[PDB]
């Protein structure tokens, strides 16, 4: 691709620090301020059900794969202008890599 | 995306005529010329057991989504340059759409 595997355990505690505030990645979590996010990977933005998005997310339509997701995590409005996921960006590849790795491996 | 859905129905008979000569989609189906493309989506190139993919294939690690396949589909060469398959491409978005419908739902 242009991603490559990092560290699940190392993705594991990015995710507790920067993300958990929001979501949640189990089977049956629910959802928060931030739609829970198993599954993720391969459906298109938007689609959770029983959460309420924005225009801007439905409608960008992205279809999530690791390497899409690498783009958004760098600068989520940046990628989808109007988003209301206020998170600034996660600007070093490496530390992506390894959140994606985890996401990847706790979101099936 | 810049994928729509389109009928599974006509992507089923793209499938017969231009496809299936190489390849087949089911799950417990062979290898032929090409290698059986069950769980294709959300897959890299190159990872189905038993095939002897080209150099070139593996080394491009291409993350199979609708959207990827589509830009394959058009021009398999210009896409990964040196790959073995020997299909021209499919220039018409409308039968790429249609067809990858079909692959979606019978490679799951
Ligand atoms: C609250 C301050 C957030 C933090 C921190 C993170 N996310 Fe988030 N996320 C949040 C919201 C309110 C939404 C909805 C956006 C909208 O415009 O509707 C999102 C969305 C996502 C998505 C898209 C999900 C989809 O189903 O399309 C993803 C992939 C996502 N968020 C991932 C995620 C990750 C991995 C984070 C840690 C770096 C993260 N978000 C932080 C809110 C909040
Ligand atoms: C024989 C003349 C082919 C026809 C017609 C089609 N494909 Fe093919 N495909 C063929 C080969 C020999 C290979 C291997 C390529 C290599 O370089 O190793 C491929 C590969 C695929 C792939 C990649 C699979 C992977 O696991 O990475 C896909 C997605 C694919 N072929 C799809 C496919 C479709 C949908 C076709 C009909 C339009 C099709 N191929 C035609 C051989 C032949």
């Amino acid at each position: 691709t242009e991603f490559k595997a990092g560290s699940a355990k190392k993705g594991a505690t990015l995710f507790k620090t920067r993300c958990l505030q929001c979501h949640t990645v189990e089977k049956g979590g629910p959802h928060k301020v931030g739609p829970n996010l198993h599954g993720i990977f391969g459906r298109h933005s938007g689609q959770a059900e029983g959460y309420s998005y924005t225009d801007a997310n439905i409608k960008k339509n992205v279809l999530w794969d690791e390497n899409n997701m690498s783009e958004y995590l760098t600068n989520p409005k940046k990628y989808i202008p109007g988003t209301k996921m206020a998170f600034g960006g996660l600007k070093k590849e490496k530390d992506r890599n390894d959140l994606i790795t985890y996401l990847k491996k706790a979101c099936e």
